[PDB]
């Protein structure tokens, strides 16, 4: 088969990383920060591997590859909890995949 549907199947949706939040922070928030723009598919805030605490960084997931990248730059470089904030894409884990280059 050859990825080329959407609704009932989820291929990659485009995953933003936010770090520098503080543990008042919540998925709700989280989940309002990019809602602005663009509704979050998912919201996860990874934790230590001991202590059940958001480590630094958490994850959203977006609908669109659009949303995600205008979040991604208008939030990135903002004054907010006195600091700024890097909301911007993960470090690792390309969105894209190697295979049929022309088909």
């Amino acid at each position: 088969g050859s990825s080329g549907s959407s609704g009932p199947d989820v291929d990659g949706m485009i995953t933003l990383k936010v770090d520098n939040l503080t543990y008042r922070t919540s998925p709700d928030s989280l989940r309002r920060v990019f809602e602005k723009y663009g509704r979050v598919g998912d919201v996860y805030i990874p934790r230590e591997p001991h202590t059940k605490a958001p480590r630094g960084f958490a994850f959203v997931r977006f609908h669109d590859r659009r949303d995600a990248q205008d979040a991604e730059a208008a939030m990135d470089g903002a004054e907010l909890d006195g600091r700024e904030l890097r909301v911007q894409v993960a470090r690792y884990g390309r969105r894209d995949l190697s295979g049929p280059s022309s088909g």
